[PDB]
This record gives C-alpha cells, structure tokens and sequence, in this order.
DNA sequence: TTTTTTTT
C-alpha cells in the first residue's frame, strides 16, 4: 500500500513531460474514477485519457502522500537524463527521424475520431506555401539535409526582403518541424549572453529581423545585429565548442546550434554575408493578401505558421525513399490517406483559386 | 537487500563520467536484462555494452530506489575528488601524459581500425597545419615546454592577426592536445569577477579576443578589453595566488594558469608586456584557402579544429624522449604503424600539394 | 565497526587540509590494502605515505559509507576554524613565523628529491641578490623589524629611483618573502573608495609609482597622484583605524597596514616627506644587470624576484640570534647544508663571478 | 552519553561570542587535558585559561559529536538574540554602564599581575591630555552626559582646527570610549546614501575633515562636504526618526545617533553654526610637541589615542557619585588603587614637566 | 515530556513579535523562576512582567530544547499570516480602529499606575498643538476622514511653508497616528524604482521637501522631485492599481496609499496642483518659538512631534458619535480621566499664556 | 549564495 514512484516514473518518461508542476497536475487527475472520468467520456486530452484507467490505482495512493514533490523530482529527472542520454549519443539523423515520429503521432488525434482538423483545410496552406516561392518544397529539404549533415562553416541560411514579406511565416513553420528556439540579436553588443544561453541542447536556432544599421534612409532602422554577428563568428563558423550558461545550475558547453537569420533589405557586409550559405529574398505577392483576405479561417487557425503544413507538404510532392527508413512505413501510410483522401484537381482547384487571389476554397 | 553504492561510484570512476544527469541517465539502461540487451548486442557505445553484463543485477536494485539522485552526487563527487588530487600532486609532465594516452586509446579504435577514419585524412591533416606556420612542430614543442614548465614571464603567448588567420582554430586545438579553458574579459569588472572559477583548477587558460578600449577607432569592434588587460597586469604577469570570486564553481589555489592572449589586429600600450614569451603574428592567405576549399573533409571531419591533428604530427618527427619517459612504447607502435604506412617522401604529396595551395588527398 | 569521524578529522587537521574535494580525493585513497600500496613504495607523497599504514582499516570502512561529504565537510571545517581563533589571538612575530614554515616547507619541494631546480641557480640568485644593496642583508632585517614593531609614523619606506631601477623587483622579491598587495593612487578620487578598499587585511603592502601632475617636467607622467596622496595622513602613520570598502559589500574599520612606496622622481612636498621612515634611491647599476644579462637562466626561474632566494640569504648571512627561536632548528638544517653545498669557495666564486660582471655559474 | 548543548550555549553567553567559527574553534580547545595545558600555564588568553577546566569534561564528548556545526549555530543564535533584546529594550546610560564595565575588565589585566602594560607609562598620558584642552575632564564628562541624554538639536559638537591640532585624537579617544563610527561626507550626493547607513544602531557618529568651500583663500583645500551636511538638518536635529540604507538590503527607521565633527577653519553657515550645541576649538602647540618628542613610547604605545586614557582621567578627577552606581563599587577600588600607585605631587609633577616641553618622566 | 509549541504561538500573537531574534531572546529570559525575577520585580517591561509567570514551565522546557529557532520560526510566521490575512480582509476604518487601541494601551502605560510620563506635560503638548493651525482639532478630523474613505482623485494633501514652520513636525505626528512611511523623491529617476518599493502594504504616506526648480529667484536650491512628481500622476490620484518592487523581490500590484506632500514655498505646476484635495499653508509665529525656549520639555520629551498628543487633541475635542462603534466605551472612559486632571479652566490658561509665548506651566 | 543589487 505505497506509492509506486516507479509507476510515476513511467508516465513522465511516456509523456516526456518534464515539468514537475505539470507532471504534478496531471497525475492528481487521475486520483478520481477513470469509470466516470468526464475527460475520458469527452477522449479530450490522450495524455490524460489513455492513462487514467492504469494509473488511477497508483494515483489514489498518490493522493495522499506527503512527498509528493519529491516523488515528481525524481520522475522528471529520469526523463531529463533520457533527454541529455540521446543528445549525446545519437546521430542528428536519427534525433530528426525521432522528431518525425512525435509530429506524426500528434497528426494521428489530430485527424482520429476526435480529428478536430480539417485536413482539406491544412493543404489549402501547403498550395498557398508552395505558390509562395519556386521549387518550394525542394528547398525545405535542402535546409534540412544541411541541418542533418551540419556542414561547419555552412550552417546558416540567409532571408532576406520587405517586411511582411511572409520570411518570418515560413521560419515559424521550419522552427515547429525541428524544434528549437528563437532569439534576437538587436541587442547591446554582447550582452546577449544569457540569451545565447538558451541554446543548450537545441537542435536548432532562428535570429529575428536583424535591423541593419544605415538603410533609414528606407525607412529600415539601425541596430546591434549586423555587427553583432561580426562578432559571433564563431558561432557562425561552428567550426569550436563553446560555453553556455544558466542560472542556479552549472556551465555547459558544446558546438553552436545551425540556424537561420530573417532581415530587412538592409547592406550587409560580404565577408559576413559570405559566412552564410545561402539566401532566400522574399517579396511581397498582392495575390496571396487578396488571398487571405477571402480565406481568414487559416490564420485563425495559424496553419501557415505551423510545422505540420510543411510536414504535409513533403508527404506530397517526394518520394518515399527520400526519409529514414522506419518512418518510411508511416509515409507511406501518409500518402495513401492523401491518395484516398484528394482528387488531383482537388488541389489544382486549391492552388488555381490561390493564384487568382479568390478564397482558396471555393 | 541493498543497493550498492560503490559498484555505482566504480561506474563512475572507470568510465570518468562527470555528470550526474549524463551518470543517472547512462546507469538507468542496465535495469533492463542484459542477457536480451540489444544495445549490448548492436555494439553502439562501449560505454554501455563493456559494463552491461556487470552491473545489471545492482541496477535492478538502483532502478528501485528512493533516492537515485543522492547516489549519483556520492558518485560524481568521487570522480571529481580524484581529479582535483591529481590537480594537485601530479608532475606537469603526468598531467599532459594523462592527456596524450586517451588520445592513443581513440586512435587504438580510429587505426586499430574499429573506428573508422582514414588516417590518409588526417596526416593530410597535419600537411594543411603543418603547412601554416614556419617551424609549426617546434612552435608547438616550445608552447609544450613553456607550459609543462610553467614558466614565469613566458606564462604568457599573444596571437596578433587579422580573423580567419586560424590562431583562435590554433589556440583551441591546443585546448585539445592539452587540458584548459577559453576565457573573455572585455567589460567593467566589477560583478565578473566571479567568473574565473573558470579558470580556477586549469594548467592553461586562453584569452579570446581583446575588444578594445581604443575600439572601432581601430576599425575593431570596442570593449573593455586592453584597459582591463592593462589592470590585471599583475595576473598577466603571475604575481597573483588565485583568489578570484567563485560562481558556486569551488576552489583549487594556485598562480592562475599560463596560455594565450588573442587579438584581432587591435592596438596596445606598451606597458602590457614583461609578461609573454612573445607576440606571434597570424595572416590568413589565399592559396591556404584554396587547398582548403580543395579539401573540406579537413573540415568536415574537423580535421583542422582538431588536436588529434598536432599529435600526429609529434609522432612522426620527435625524438620518443621529448615525450614522456613512460609510456615511450605507445608511441614507438603508432611511429611504427605510420612510419611503415608511408615515407615521408609519400605525403610530401600532401606537403608540396598544401604548399601549392592544391587538395590534399589522393 | 563505522567510520571514526575521529581519525578523519586528525587527518584532516595534520594535512591543515580545508577543500572539501581535497580531503574527500586523499583519504579514498587509503581504500586499498596498504602493505602492497604503491604509492607507499615509490615513496610519492608524505600527505599519503605518513599516513595510509595508520589510517589503513578506518579508510575501508570510509569508502562504504553513504554520506562522504557530510564527513569531509565537519572536518574541514575544523581545520579552517583552527585558523580563525589563529587569526584573533596571535601576534604578527607569531604571525611572521607562518611565512618562514610556508618559505622553508615550499623550498624542500624546490629542493626535493625532483631537487625541482638546481639549488645552485638559487645560491646564484642568493649571491646575485646580495650583489644588489650595500649592506643588503642587514638592508632587509632592518626592514624585517621595521615591520614587525608596526611604529606608527615610522611605519614606511620611500622606493625612490628612475626607470628600470629593480625598485618594483627587489619590493616583488620582498612581497615574495612578505607577500603583500599593490594599488595605484593616480587614479581619479573615485576610484579611490574601493582601490584602497582592496588593501584591506593584508600583512603588507606596495604603492606603484605615483604619477604626479608635476613630473612631466621630465615627461614624469603626471597623474594625478602626488596631490591625490598628501590627503591620507592618518592611513600612512597608523596612528588611529580606518574604514576600507568592497564593490557591493560593507565598510570594514582597522588600523591601516605597513609597507612600501615606489616612485620615478617627481617632486614632493616635506610634508609628504615627513610621512616616511626612510628613502631608497635605486639605480640600475653595470655588473649587477650585465652579469644578469649573461645569467638570465635566472630571469629564466625568476630567482632575480625569489624571496625564498632572500631567505636562503638570510640563512647564509644572519646570525642564529636573528631568528625566532624554536624554528632556529630548522633553520640549523639549512645552514648545515648551505656549509658542504656552498662551502665557502662555492659561494666567494659565485658572488666573485657577478663581481666582475661575469655568468655567476661557472 | 550526550553532548550537553546548555553548556556550549553558557560558554557562548559568557564570552559573548558570535561567530560560529571562532566559537566553534575554542570549544575545541578544551577536550585535551586541562592539567598539562599550555595555553592554561602560560595564562594565555582568559577565554581559554578561566574557562578549559570548567568545560573539560563536556568537550571531549563534543568533540565526539557528529552534528558539531549545529550546536555551534545554536549557540550563537542565543548572542545574537541577547544582543537584539538589549537593544532595543535598555536605557542610553545602561548601555554605557556596560561599555564601562567591559573596559574595566581589560584594565584589570592590563595592570593586573599580567603587568601588561605600566600603570606609570599610562598615567603620563593622562596628565599629557589633561594638558590637551582647558578643564579637558570636565569637558569629557559633559559629552558623555550629552551623548546620555541626547537630547534633541542639543546632540553635536563641532571640532574645528588647523591640521596637527589634535582633534583626530581626541575623537578617536571619544570613539574608543563610546563606541560608534567615523563617516566621510566630502562624497557627492550620490554615495551618501549608503555612507549614512554606516550609522545604523550605532550610539555615536563622527564627521571627519568636511572639506568647505572657498579654503584655498586660506590654503583649505575646497569639497562638498559642508553644503551637505546643511541639507540634512533633520538628522542632526535628532526630533524625528529617518530612514537609513546598507548595500543589499531595505531601508530602516530610527533616530539619528550623536556625534561630532571635525575641520579646518573652514566659513561656517550662520545655518550650520547654529546646530551645533558647543565649539570647541584646537590650537598646535609647541611644548605639546617638544615633550611628546621625547616621550616617544606615548605615540609607539597609542596611549594617547586610547579610551582607556579617557577611562583613567575620568577615575582620577571625578567624583564618585557622577558614575552610574553599579559600576561605583568598581570606582572606588580602582580610585583606592591609583591613589596607592601615585601621590599628587607625582602628577602634578608630570604636569608642570609637560608645560616645560621636556621628557615627562624624572 | 516536550515544549508546546502553541504557547511560543500565543506568545508570539499576544506580543504582536514578528523578528526571530526578538522573539527568541525574550522567550528566553522567562527560563528563571519569575518568583525572583528582577525584571518582573521592576515591573520594568510590560512585554515581561505580565508574561513570566505564565510561560515558566514552558521556557524551562525550551530552554533545554535542541530545536529552538524551527519553533521560533513558525511561530513568527504565524503572525505574519495574521497580517497578510488583515492586510486583504478588513475595512479602512477597522485598521484606523485597530491603530487607536492601540495607542490608547500605550497611553494608559504612560498614564497609568507606572505613570512613566506626567499627563500634564502631554496636555500642556495639545495646547502648543492646537495654536499651530487654525481649528487644528477640525483639521486632523478633515484629515482622517479623508484617509479612511481613500476616494480617487481626492486622496493628497499638500503643506506648504518656509522652513521651521511646524509642517515636518504635523507630518511626523499624523505619520505616528496612522503609521506609515516617509518617501523621498528628490532621488534621480533610477532608484526610484526601489524607493517606492517602501510603500507597499502602508496604510498613508508622505513626501518630504519636493525641491523645485528656478526656485533661486526665491533664494531657494533647484532640484528634481516635482518633475518626477509630474511622471507619478495616478499614484496620486488612486484610480488605478500600480507595480512596486523592493530589493531581490519580484513585483506586486495595489492602489498605492493616499498621502502627504510637503515643500517650502516653490511654485507648482498647475498639473501637479490638481492631484490635490486642499492645501495648507503654515507661517511662522515666532510666540511659538519663544513659548518652547521656556517649555523645553515638550522638545526634549519629543510630546510635540508624536500622535499620542493628535489623539489626546481628537479625545479632549470631538464628540464621542464620531469615533468607531466598538472604542466609544473606551473614548468615554478616558474623556471621563481627562474631565477629572482638568478643569476646562485650566486647559484654558494654558492655551492662553502660549498665545503670549511665555511658557506653558503655570 | 547567487542573483540581484550595486555598480556605472
Ligand atoms: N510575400 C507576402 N506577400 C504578401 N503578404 C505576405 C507575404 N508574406 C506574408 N504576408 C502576410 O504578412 C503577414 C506577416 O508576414 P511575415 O511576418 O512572415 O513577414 P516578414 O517580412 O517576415 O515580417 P517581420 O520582419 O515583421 O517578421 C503574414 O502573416 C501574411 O498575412
Ligand atoms: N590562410 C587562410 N586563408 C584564408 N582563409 C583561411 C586561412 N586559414 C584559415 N582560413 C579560414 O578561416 C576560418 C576561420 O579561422 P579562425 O577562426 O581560426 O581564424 P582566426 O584568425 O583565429 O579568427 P578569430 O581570431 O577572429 O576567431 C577557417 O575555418 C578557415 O576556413
Ligand atoms: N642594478 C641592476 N642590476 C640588474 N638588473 C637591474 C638593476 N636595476 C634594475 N634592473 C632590472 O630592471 C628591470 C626592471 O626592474 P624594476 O621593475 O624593479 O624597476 P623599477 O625602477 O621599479 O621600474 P619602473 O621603470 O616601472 O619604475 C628588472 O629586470 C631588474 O632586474
Ligand atoms: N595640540 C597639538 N599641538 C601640537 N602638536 C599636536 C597637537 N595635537 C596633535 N599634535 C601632533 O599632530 C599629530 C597628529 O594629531 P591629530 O591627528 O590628532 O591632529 P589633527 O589636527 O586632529 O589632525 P587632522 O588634520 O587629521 O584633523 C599628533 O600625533 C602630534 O604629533
Ligand atoms: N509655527 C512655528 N513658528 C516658529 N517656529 C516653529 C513653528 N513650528 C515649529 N517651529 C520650530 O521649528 C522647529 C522645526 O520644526 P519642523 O521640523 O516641523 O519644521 P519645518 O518647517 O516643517 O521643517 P523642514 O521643512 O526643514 O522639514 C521646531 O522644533 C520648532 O522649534
């Protein structure tokens, strides 16, 4: 008659939930009857509903502990270890083959009985994403593989273009795909550090709309980036670890994440812009505004913004081979859902209504 | 029946495991049966697959335990006691001998060829290094001897050069070949000097670029740097025993460490010396670049970051006496191993080719 | 049958060891059967060899204990406790003698079975150092009472000299021997607050060179530091306590410690002449740098700034009487060997060979 | 058999000992037999030899004790406690009588058998500043009865005088008899701040050398200090509590305490002038000086410095009734005692010698 | 048998301590038998005397407690919680009703038996009191009322005089009635982020001496409150809640205190002019200034500047409907004890004769 | 004890 801690240890790792307020709160739930568990009856959550009915046993005597903190201390830690475990050991390949599975799991609900989606929906923004710019999807994979292989010296992308030329709506859709962080480098020389510090353990970085000192007279204004990047060189170049640091904890080091830079049409200089790989130039498109205009249901739902449009993007236009080989028997279960799914000129009525800038369903 | 806390603290010790996340994570694999293992039996990492079988019948127990964390701070506590002894009591010349064997036990794996690079890559690694600096090999002997000897004044090395000369690629492939930190201290000091922790417990520290009080005057970007240099002149020059301010970080007294001072081409007051062996010009030049841009996988596999890519090169010049006394034999089998392998006549290929600015492997 | 806190506190109180790690590291040692240890049998290190026989069977029951740390941390705590009721009740003659163990038990390592340099160089620095000062030995046993009786207004010596005048070498060799702390006055009055807050609680202490508004009639650079000086009366004689500053932290309210002034000379009012004792006028002076020049295998090691090299001076040069009395049989030990190593044509060739300008080792 | 934690806490209690450390480091002391120990025999310290016999026998378990430090805290709690009680709880003239009761105890061994100090030597002080001032014992009891009353506006005395008048002297011998702090005021508005917070809880404060404005027609040289202390005539005013500052912490409440100020003769604001309740002046001169020349043990003893000085004056020249009466007892045997060791002719004899600026002692 | 830790819990609540230390150190003195207590005896402390007897047992238990401040720190949480729930629940008027029972405790003391403080002298304050303004009595009930209904907008009242006028003393005696605390904002705008930090949780408080600016022409000093004043609006007027920090704490929010301004004769911005209800203008009278030359002991008791004289004036005058329900009795009570030491003939003469600046008593 | 506040 105690607390199994190993109980709750399975399910923080199960969950990969590793907050130990969130883990707390969670497993209280389970302390009523799974029998009549009103979010059971609703399948709301299925990090709840799959559980309650086993955990519940464990959860009563759960209830009336008085460690109860100290038992979710050590269940996170057991999930946090798994997470420092893997990214020393595993290859970046495989931590992306992993990414893909936990995205691909959450589109099971997504579109399962509870299936709150849309999926016609969701590809009305992978029409109105691949219009955006030429070859589209052929440059998603060219930025993941250079992620993968994280070539050194050739670990950054740059985007440039006007404002609300739609490069931070594409970087928010890539950043959801790989997991990562975002930061800004608008800030007073190096002071950023503790910023910078929040890589730790990424496996990817986005820097935000570096204001390029001098082109006010475009109305752009001045700021730190451009030659905060002069500065940080190294973490460009990749090619040396580095430290890191948070507070109450220790110091750590490793290689600097690869990453991507968005940018007004400022100058830049040519040794650093020759320390980027590549670029991609956004312009503003009138057609998709008319566009959105008539189809406001994707914002209010941030599809474009959203790591699973691109996900379903590269179901359709590649082939099966072009993924590690385990997640290739769920793509191809992901294509036989859009082939069953999808008439053709489903999606060239899609895309034909998202050049002539009516609302892309019609 | 009980948990073993020394079979843990041995796990700790042999595999010189040194954080208690990495520690709890890595002994948590062995509560599954070893005998099914299939780590053990993918041969992924010895860190796991040599140990397995061992500890398996205590880490059931571990596994039950509620207290894990406790265990592994007793555990890591060791690993470091053990360290900070040696810190203490070890010659100068033991110390970089501990350094070099694990680097022989990687390439036991690398050439005894179970792991898996091509050592063609890595002596055309040397040919790239080598190439970069008149007398290279003996620039890197005289370092070895300033530091194995500790010596005052000399305590000190400044790389003056433009960026992309190599001397910070440099300086941290001696952060390789031999144990020490990278340090930054361009800002008004007053809350940062409990950063040197740091530097407390090093042989070697390398001070990174000097952001000057002079500054972008210089066209070089500003900091406190050469004011604070100026300051400190009595550590530069070792009068101090280390009683800088700690972070948590805890205390080994010593003189604070020898090494490097770096410096993006920016000025200096004069009165910043009787304290280095010397200042040491770096450039970078073109046709350096073009073997390189001719021979990325230098890069790629990091050949160029590394010190594995000076160790080599001691190896195939130096008498065995200017090594170690000791472990004279381990090298004479890798001198062997590639004395048979080529003349130096053969990656004179390398040399003349690097010399020639063109690749570097056939 | 349990760990003896007892016998690790003795240990810890006979090695004066106050580092947690430290303690925790050595004593894990005893762990192993000692009549076959072999640090034992290399004779490595008393700390250990004195000790594991004795400390044998307590050490293996150490190792299975399951809170290290909570032990080591009471002992070391008795150790550093014993210093604090050192530091209230004993008097600076008392003190002094802490210098003497520190210098002498730091030569026998200088000296040791590494013999870690020639003893030679360090009688050639003896003589060289002898060679410097008329009187030069008595030249510091009168300032070794000086400092001990702590006379107010009698309490300091004027450094006077020009330029590379081994003023600031022969003070570094006298901190050597003292140790002591430096500070600047030609700073701007606010910096004033905390750079005189650094002397606080310390043996002994040296002024850089006052730059001072009027010595720029010799291009003397001409800080503010003359006129910032004739202010601070009552610091200089020591006749009443002071308060004294830290960045971010409280007053601390003392009498002001003794010491020593370097300056070029620049011009001063009687007024801050009467502050001192005494006046040094340093010079660099032919045979004394020109044999130096020669012998710089001593620059080299650094002797030219050894206060144990003053010790070893004063071992050769002082009467028995001169010394505090029990520790007169250590110094006995030295004596003797200083007799058959320097018999006395050793020492006459060495001081003779810097008499006439010459490599005092031949 | 158990620690007795009680007695520890009466050993803290009556050393009146407050840091765990030196606490902690004393007790320890006393395990070791107390027939044969040293410190005992040579009547070393008090706090010891009045003290190891009676706690013997509950050290040795002490030193057995696994939980040390804890006790040690306790205990010094306890102090700390007291202190805050009697703090806020007892009369100004009770906190005096303490003052006085503590340094009678120290004169009991300065004269005591111990001799550590020559009653003679002493009194030759106290004739000297008698000679200081006019009716200089019945101006020191007015400012203690002054300081005991403090009575609002009616609370500072202004020492105003050329340098090597004397007044340093004086106050630091007030200082020593009262206890309190000195404070700078030639700070900018800025550091004031927390230079006020210097005199929290404190019962007296002295102003030192506030540098006026416009001195250099008379040679002062010129500083803020005047015109701050004008603004803050609520604090000396003393009606109404202020709030006070220390680094780190919140502000605090309390009435302003006592004190006095000193300077050169400095314009004084009919503003300033006006809040203070008696002027005392200080004049250099000359016999002063030729006796001091040679009585030169006054200066290399700081006789003339010290409370204790203040103290003896205070027991020759008085009347017994003016003491507070728990102390009169002592008064009166110190009384008896003096006037055993000296006749008046004695020192009316050093009197007359003073004036005629010659060695005191005949 | 075991200490209660409810009776330290009482206690505790009983005296209102909320300071460890204070608590126990106090509890502490009761381990004596009360029976002999000198304190008791004395009936020195009413905190002791009343207590000692009652706590005996309870403390001779405590005393021999090994746990001593764990019970101290729970019981001094205890009255904190009774704060914070205070602090949200009760009305404006319960806390004013609440601050008055406690005066009139203290009073009683003062008054009582124990008669520490003539009641004459006390009234002979109110006299002195009421000539400061006219209707005095009729103001502070303005005041107060004013205070407790807290309305937006009508919330601060400005005094406003040359100096030595009364208006710092009226401040500091409405400050006592109240309680509450005193700001200043002539700080520069950076630390006036902690400085407001003071307010939190204070039921009023109150601005010292806003300098003006240009107020030279008046032969007034410039300075920076009023420009900060303008940029503190709504903390002035109540409308809307307000963010305030102290020193390492994290923000909280509340309608920040109604208040006091306080400046000599400036001009004001009309802006700042309507934060207030009514404005107050003092002269000074110099029959006062000679009435207190010959009634010292009103300063020297400081009856002058405290709120026990404002509630005597509030008793001797307004009628009893005025005061909260519950105190009625109480009020009642003590205009009956002031009817019985006074004719209104004799309060009278009093407040005559101060018209004519003789002194009071008569 | 850091982190924040102090420092700047
Ligand atoms: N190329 C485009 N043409 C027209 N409208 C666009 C384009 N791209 C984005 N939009 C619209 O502008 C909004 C903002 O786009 P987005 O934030 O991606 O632009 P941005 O140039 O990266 O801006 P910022 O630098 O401010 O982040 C989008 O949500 C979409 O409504
Ligand atoms: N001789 C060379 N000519 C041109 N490029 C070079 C040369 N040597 C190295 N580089 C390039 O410069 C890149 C950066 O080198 P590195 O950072 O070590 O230079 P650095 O001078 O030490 O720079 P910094 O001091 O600013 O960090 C290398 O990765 C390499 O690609
Ligand atoms: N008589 C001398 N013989 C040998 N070396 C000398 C002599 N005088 C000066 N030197 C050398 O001059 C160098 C500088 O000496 P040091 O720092 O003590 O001089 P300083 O006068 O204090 O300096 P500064 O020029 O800054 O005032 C040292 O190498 C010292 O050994
Ligand atoms: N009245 C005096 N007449 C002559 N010499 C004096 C007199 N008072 C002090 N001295 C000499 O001046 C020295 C300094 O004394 P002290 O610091 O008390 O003087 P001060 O005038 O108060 O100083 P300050 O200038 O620091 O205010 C004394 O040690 C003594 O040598
Ligand atoms: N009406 C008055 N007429 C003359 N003197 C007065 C008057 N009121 C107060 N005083 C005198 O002024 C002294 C100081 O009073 P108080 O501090 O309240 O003045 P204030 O003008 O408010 O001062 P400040 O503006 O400097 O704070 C009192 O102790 C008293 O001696």
């Amino acid at each position: 008659k105690q607390v199994s801690w190993k109980l709750v240890t399975e399910y923080a790792m199960e969950t990969k939930c590793d907050d130990v307020l969130l883990l707390l709160g969670m497993y209280l739930e389970f302390q009523y009857s799974f029998e009549m568990c009103l979010k059971c009856i609703k399948k709301e959550q299925p990090s709840h509903y799959k559980y309650h009915e086993k955990h519940y046993a464990n959860a009563a005597i759960f209830a009336d502990s008085k460690n109860q903190k100290t038992i979710c201390q050590q269940a996170v830690d057991t999930v946090l270890a798994k997470k420092r475990v893997d990214s020393l050991q595993l290859t970046r390949e495989q931590m992306l083959t992993n990414r893909f599975n936990d995205l691909l799991d959450r589109m099971d609900i997504m579109f399962g009985s509870t299936g709150s989606a849309d999926i016609e929906e969701w590809m009305a923004g992978v029409a109105w994403l691949h219009c955006l710019l030429p070859k589209m999807d052929s440059v998603v994979y060219d930025f993941l593989k250079c992620m993968v292989y994280n070539i050194p010296k050739k670990r950054y992308w740059l985007f440039k273009g006007p404002i609300d030329s739609g490069k931070t709506t594409l970087a928010a859709a890539l950043l959801e795909l790989c997991g990562g962080k975002a930061l800004n480098v608008n800030l007073p020389l190096d002071r950023l550090n503790f910023e910078l510090g929040v890589a730790i353990d990424q496996f990817l970085v986005v820097f935000e709309d570096v204001k390029g000192t001098g082109g006010e007279s475009r109305d752009l204004p001045s700021g730190q980036g451009i030659n905060n990047l002069d500065n940080l060189r190294d973490y460009l170049d990749g090619s040396v670890k580095v430290n890191l640091e948070k507070k109450h904890l220790n110091k750590r080091t490793q290689i600097f994440p690869p990453g991507i830079v968005t940018m007004n049409e400022y100058s830049v200089p040519k040794t650093l812009q020759a320390r980027f790989v590549k670029q991609i130039d956004f312009r503003p498109k009138d057609y998709l505004k008319h566009c959105l205009e008539r189809s406001e249901f994707l914002l209010e739902k941030r599809i474009i913004q959203s790591g699973i449009a691109l996900l379903l993007m590269l179901i359709w236009y590649r082939p099966v081979a072009e993924f590690a080989q385990s997640i290739q028997s769920r793509i191809v279960e992901w294509k036989e859902r859009l082939d069953k799914e999808f008439s053709l000129s489903v999606y060239q009525k899609m895309k034909f209504n998202v050049a002539m800038g009516i609302g892309v369903l019609d």
